[PDB]
Order: C-alpha cells, then sequence, then structure tokens
C-alpha cells in the first residue's frame, strides 16, 4: 500500500518546465532568459535542476492569461495580482500563471518578469509567503535599489527546509 506525503514538495530533483505561450511585452528570447534566470535562483540553493521542454506535459507549465484563464484565481487587470503558481503535485501542481495585463519588463520599469517568476517558482517548489518585507517570498512586489539580485536568508532557509 501507499500513502500521501504530508508536506508538499517534489520528490524528484530533475524537473521540467514549458512556456506554453508568450507575453507581447518582451521577445521570446527575453522571456526565455527571464524564466531561466528565475530557475537558476533555486537551482543555486538546492539540488534541483530545471529543463525546458518545447512540447508535451512538463512538471511546471508556464502560461500568460488575463481575467478568467481556466482556474479559480482570475486576474484583475494591471497591478494587484501579478501572477500565481500551484504548489508541487501532479496535474496543475507546479504550474505558473502570469497576468498579461501587466507591463512585463527586464528592467526596473513595470513589473520585472524574472523577479516575479523567481517568486512564483518558489511557490511551484512548495514555499508559502514570507512575513519578512525584504524576502523574495513576501507577497507584495517591492523593487529595491540594489544592483544585483541576491536571495535573502529567509527564502534560503525556507527552501532548505524542503530540499535540504
Ligand atoms: C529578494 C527580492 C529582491 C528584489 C529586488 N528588487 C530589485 N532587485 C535587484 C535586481 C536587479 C537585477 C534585476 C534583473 O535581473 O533584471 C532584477 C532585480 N532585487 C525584490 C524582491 C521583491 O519584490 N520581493 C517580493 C515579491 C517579488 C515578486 C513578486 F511577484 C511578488 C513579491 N525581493
Ligand atoms: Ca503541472
Ligand atoms: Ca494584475
Ligand atoms: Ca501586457
Ligand atoms: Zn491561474
Ligand atoms: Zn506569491
Amino acid at each position: 500500500y501507499n500513502v500521501f506525503p504530508r508536506t508538499l514538495k517534489w520528490s524528484k530533483m530533475n524537473l521540467t518546465y514549458r512556456i506554453v505561450n508568450y507575453t507581447p511585452d518582451m521577445t521570446h528570447s527575453e522571456v526565455e532568459k527571464a524564466f531561466k534566470k528565475a530557475f537558476k535562483v533555486w537551482s543555486d540553493v538546492t539540488p534541483l535542476n530545471f529543463t525546458r521542454l518545447h512540447d508535451g506535459i512538463a512538471d511546471i507549465m508556464i502560461s500568460f492569461g488575463i481575467k478568467e484563464h481556466g482556474d479559480f484565481y482570475p486576474f484583475d487587470g494591471p497591478s494587484g495580482l501579478l501572477a500565481h503558481a500551484f504548489p508541487p503535485g501532479p496535474n496543475y501542481g507546479g504550474d505558473a500563471h502570469f497576468d498579461d495585463d501587466e507591463t512585463w519588463t527586464s528592467s526596473s520599469k513595470g513589473y520585472n518578469l524574472f523577479l516575479v517568476a523567481a517568486h512564483e517558482f518558489g511557490h511551484s517548489l512548495g514555499l508559502d509567503h514570507s512575513k519578512d518585507p525584504g524576502a523574495l517570498m513576501f507577497p507584495i512586489y517591492t523593487y529595491t535599489g540594489k544592483s544585483h539580485f541576491m536571495l535573502p536568508d529567509d527564502d534560503v532557509q525556507g527552501i532548505q527546509s524542503l530540499y535540504g
């Protein structure tokens, strides 16, 4: 017989993702680069690896949508809800949805896709929101004045509690 694990996390270290569609705001290449950077955030702090697929069913299915887009978490136009992701599991588990009513960028203007993706992929891996206002996993997007992205201890401790 078998039983479910209590804590939601991936039991395999080699995970796949697929970009199902693309925002108009950035080139295919720029969108791909943002998501790869966002996954490297987590692979640098865990034994996890991420591989992009060009078709078929991946562990993490990434898509852009607006308002109602096929789940219980409709988007709300510009600002407010930027994105959401499902915790580890089969079916929709891991999937990440991005609101295409946002202005997506690779800069400090609008909403930085890499930064939002890095946060949402945290959710894809099993993290909940942080109560720490400086954490990656704090719920409210807060672009800081730092030159480079650095993962805070809060988020590192959270992800380590799941993946070691
Ligand atoms: C650890 C952390 C860092 C930053 C932040 N803001 C500017 N930076 C500098 C980076 C420079 C290189 C940029 C580059 O590589 O282009 C990406 C940003 N880092 C912002 C947040 C943050 O806003 N956290 C909460 C949050 C994030 C996303 C989200 F959707 C909802 C909440 N968290
Ligand atoms: Ca999935
Ligand atoms: Ca929104
Ligand atoms: Ca848009
Ligand atoms: Zn959704
Ligand atoms: Zn979140």
